[PDB]
């Protein structure tokens, strides 16, 4: 059964879409297909849906761009649909605008800056070998078991001084915040409630042993990071180092899903990566380009037009950053990854003061993938009428993706 509010005054009949971010019509073919759908050619660009709470949702690539860059007029006090689960979401620093936001980012910055990323790349190629070495030999693997939900959270484990036993809660915490479960507005707030409180429960007592601490880790690093010229406040620690478990093992585990699933699909693309090492480099970028995970929100400040469309003080804006990246008005043929594309602008790291903290990261150990990827098992094929599974919500998810080769 499907929850359906009833659409506010100020919200013209001819703008609604049924539209479920959290279960996409045709998301059984692909997660960025399914949401290529509701991006037709005369769809306007704010479209409302009854579902998921009632909420708009921006659909090309310069609305998307701008709201992000905007937070004057569309602010981070709410992130998430539905609204019951935005109200109850506390990480830090997303639900900030500057000028509060500014001093966590910095923080933020001070662990995750390309300077101290580039420091890592052996490490993450380490954890990329051992993993690739259980498989390369046998000429096939389930990538998404095997590899993908295994390297990414491995390297932050790492990085931050966890031990990878964590993995499995660590893992569960984070599809209930990002995909939680319930049929309702009020269902789907509770299950953020609770996945937010379970990051709480876990990250407390680490904060109280690292405050002042001599760890290298990344949470030592970050947390000790004064706020003011004062030590971070425990309400905004636990958000923050929240946080970063959160974009640290769930986002590139999933990205690296969908492109993988390409990649196997496209055996020219490979070549192309394979015969030239830098085309590899440079084109990692046109992969984030292609394939987006992240959709979410901002709060309206104030009532406004906006694209010609009327907007009132409270209501939410979802922006998929897929149909940015994926907008035939940015990008000319769009779902083919083009390594030499010399414009890939996109949002898949959003826009603004929250661009990506972790970006660099993100860019880091996916073109480190590649590489020793291909190093080992240069090509590769999904297994014949094999069908990969596809979740949608504020971040994508796939599985089954059986890989085959020859062994070289
Ligand atoms: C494929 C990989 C990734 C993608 C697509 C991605 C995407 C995003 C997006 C869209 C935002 C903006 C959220 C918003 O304000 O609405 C964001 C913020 C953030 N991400 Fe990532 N992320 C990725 C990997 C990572 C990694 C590996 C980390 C490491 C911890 C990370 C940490 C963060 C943090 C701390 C923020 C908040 C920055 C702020 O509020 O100033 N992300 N990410």
């Amino acid at each position: 059964q499907k929850h359906r509010v009833a659409p506010p005054p100020h919200v013209p009949g001819h703008l609604i879409r049924e539209i479920d971010a959290y279960d996409l019509d045709g998301l059984e073919q692909g997660f960025h297909e399914a949401w290529k759908r509701v991006q037709q050619p005369d769809t306007p660009p704010l479209v409302w849906t009854p579902f998921t709470g009632g909420h708009w949702i921006a659909t090309r690539g310069t609305l998307i761009d701008e709201i992000y860059r905007s937070p004057e007029r569309f602010s981070s006090r709410v992130i998430w649909v539905p609204r019951e689960a935005g109200e109850a979401y506390d990480m830090v620093p997303t639900k900030l605008d500057p000028p509060e936001h500014t001093p966590y980012r910095k923080a933020i910055d001070k662990g995750l800056n390309l300077a101290e990323i580039r420091k890592l790349e052996d490490q993450i190629r380490t954890i990329a070998v051992e993993i690739i070495e259980g498989f390369a030999d046998r000429g096939h693997c389930e990538f998404g078991s095997e590899f993908s939900t295994v390297f990414p959270v491995r390297v932050f484990l790492a990085l931050a001084g966890l031990p990878v036993e964590d993995a499995t809660k660590l893992g569960l915490l984070a599809n209930e915040m990002t995909r939680p479960s319930g049929n309702t507005p009020e269902e789907q707030g509770r299950s953020l409630e609770a996945a937010n409180k379970g990051f709480f429960e876990y990250v407390a007592p680490i904060i109280a042993a690292r405050r002042g601490g001599s760890g290298t880790d990344l949470i030592t690093r970050i947390l000790n990071v004064e706020i003011d010229g004062k030590p971070m406040p425990d309400d905004r620690a636990l958000g923050l180092v929240s946080l970063l478990l959160l974009g640290g093992l769930d986002t590139v585990v999933n990205f690296l899903g969908f492109m993988m699933i390409y990649l196997s699909r496209h055996p020219e693309t490979v070549a192309e990566m394979r015969r030239e090492p830098l085309k590899l480099q440079r084109g990692v970028e046109e992969l984030f380009r292609r394939f987006a995970v992240v959709s979410d929100a901002r709060y309206v400040v104030s009532d406004m037009e906006f694209h010609g469309t009327m907007l009132k003080e409270g209501d939410l804006i979802l922006l998929p950053t897929a149909l940015h990246g994926l907008d035939d008005r940015h990008h000319d043929d769009p779902m083919t990854v083009d390594l030499s594309r010399r414009d890939v602008t996109h949002s898949t790291f959003a826009q603004g003061p929250h661009r990506c903290a972790g970006m660099h990261l993100a860019r880091l150990e996916v073109t480190v993938m590649l590489q020793e990827w291909l190093a080992r098992i240069p090509e590769f094929r999904l297994k014949d009428r094999a069908v990969p599974i596809y979740h949608s919500g504020i971040v994508a998810a796939v599985e089954n993706i059986p890989l085959e080769w020859e062994p070289q």
